[PDB]
């Protein structure tokens, strides 16, 4: 009954290779996203490995692997592509929008570059948990519809079970798609991609279209990174092929949500220069946008490209600043705000304070009371009490009740984030065949702004 179309295949010829997934050995479905399946209109019967393991095609699907290129760790890498993933099809929804179904781990393709074409259970689980977590934090992201595991050995640092993730997203367009055809000296294919993107995702733009479009591409990336900074998400691999044109979080690998507040956090152990450290994300995404701008210069006026690039800073800082004010419960903008936040961040960094728990406990603040669960979390309690006294004194300038402010703060400061230790515990149980933890953790991550009475709100063990 579902409606699939071959929009990419037919409108962007010679940008992909058509092929089928390669099923794994004894593949089994271990989790699917019931809520997302409902919003997509997927009959519950389709989950009873089937399409989720690349073993069945639905009417209208026409699987293909896309080509693209990227700058990796700041240097041009040339062609990369869908080396282990396949766009099974584009699902048309009743409101006219369209959603990609991309099977990650689907098998060898022309872009596999001597790799095995496979994904592993631990990484499919992590990507499913982080992407769904990001969605319910309200941050744009690819979504996770299903995981299958299998009996197929896949060789990494150790042998792993081969697994597939069904990833859903409005598009998998990457900055690297544009770079691919620019460096392959195919400027009309770069322009075809741009016009495809505008037709399907910026359709309201009448035919100044490129200036307005690229200004909005910049805005959406600036907004994305501002959101990552506010929640403490470190991506770890901001290569240009992992930058979504639409401003979605894309390609969860060696990511991390902060536990202790560490501005220079390096989540990716292969990032030996810290290029993708947490505090570098805003500079890196501007550099990525600058590389994307270069590809558009054959048909977008340079003044327009630079007007868009110039706006990145203010879009990012306005989003970040307004969001941090919400997190602090600053219900009017005041001059001392920036200094109070710098003081708090300095306190947290020097105390190695937990990021999420600090803001969640701060949401319990009673402006006329010096008591707080935060006091016990600081070794230097006097320094904390001093900041907290000045913070509450400033809160009083808003003239807002504790009830109203706590409601706001609890609506924007999550009680829980997808910490590495939580994902790892889910992985260990799934690997032994027990999916209860994976399901329970997914359920909790759908409700990040509610308090909990279990250990999903707990810091990782010190040892
Ligand atoms: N095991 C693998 N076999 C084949 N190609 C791979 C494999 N792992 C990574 N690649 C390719 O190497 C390039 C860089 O990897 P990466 O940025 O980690 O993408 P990815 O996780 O495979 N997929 P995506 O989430 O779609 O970006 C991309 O072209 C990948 O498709
Ligand atoms: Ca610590
Ligand atoms: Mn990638
Ligand atoms: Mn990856």
């Amino acid at each position: 009954t579902l409606s699939f179309i071959t929009r990419w295949r037919d409108e962007l010829p010679a940008t992909y290779t058509t092929l089928s997934p390669t099923p794994l050995n004894n593949a089994r479905l271990i989790w699917h996203n019931a809520e997302l399946a409902n919003t997509l209109g997927i009959p519950s019967s389709l989950f009873k490995a089937g399409v989720w393991g690349g073993e069945t095609l639905l009417p209208g699907m026409s699987p293909l692997a896309q080509v693209y290129s990227g700058h990796q760790f700041g240097v041009w890498a040339g062609q990369l592509g869908d080396g282990r993933g396949i766009l099974l099809g584009e699902q048309r929804l009743a409101d006219g929008t369209t959603m990609d179904w991309h099977l990650k781990g689907a098998g060898l393709t022309p872009y596999s570059r001597m790799g095995d074409g496979r994904a592993v259970l631990r990484s499919t689980i992590r990507e499913s948990l982080a992407s769904e977590a990001m969605h319910y934090l309200g941050i744009p992201t690819t979504r996770a519809l299903s995981i299958v595991t299998s009996d197929s050995p896949v060789y990494r640092e150790t042998v792993e079970p081969g697994a597939m993730l069904m990833r859903v997203a409005p598009s998998h367009l990457r900055f690297g798609h544009f770079e691919h055809f620019y460096y392959r000296r195919e400027p009309e294919k770069v322009r075809q991609l741009a016009d495809f993107a505008i037709r399907h995702y910026w359709s309201h733009l009448a035919d100044d279209k490129y200036r307005l479009w690229f200004t909005d591409v910049v805005a959406r990336t600036a907004s994305l990174i501002a959101q990552w900074q506010t929640v403490g998400f470190a991506h770890g691999v901001m290569n240009t092929d992992n930058m979504s044109l639409l401003g979605l979080t894309l390609d969860y690998g060696p990511f991390g949500f902060l536990d202790d507040y560490e501005p220079g956090f390096i989540s990716n152990h292969s990032d030996h220069q810290g290029r993708y450290s947490f505090d570098n994300q805003p500079a890196v995404a501007l550099w990525n946008l600058q590389r994307l701008a270069q590809t558009l210069s054959p048909f977008v006026a340079v003044d327009a490209l630079n007007e868009a690039l110039d706006s990145y800073q203010q879009v990012l800082l306005t989003h970040y600043g307004q969001r941090m004010r919400q997190k602090l419960g600053f219900m009017t903008e005041q001059k001392e705000d920036n200094a109070l936040l710098n003081e708090l961040f300095s306190l947290m960094a020097r105390e190695r304070s937990d990021y999420t728990r600090t803001f969640r406990m701060l949401s319990l603040t009673e402006q006329h009371s010096a008591a707080s669960p935060l006091r016990d979390e600081f070794i230097d309690r006097a320094a904390f009490d001093d900041w907290f006294a000045r913070y509450r004194g400033r809160l009083q300038q808003d003239e807002v009740s504790d009830s109203e402010r706590q409601q706001l703060m609890q609506s924007v400061n999550p009680a829980l984030v997808l910490r590495n230790w939580l994902a790892q515990r889910a992985i260990e149980a799934a690997e032994k065949g027990d999916m209860t933890e994976l399901h329970r953790l997914h359920e909790a991550l759908r409700n990040p702004f509610s308090d909990r009475d279990d250990d999903y709100v707990s810091r990782p063990p010190d040892w």
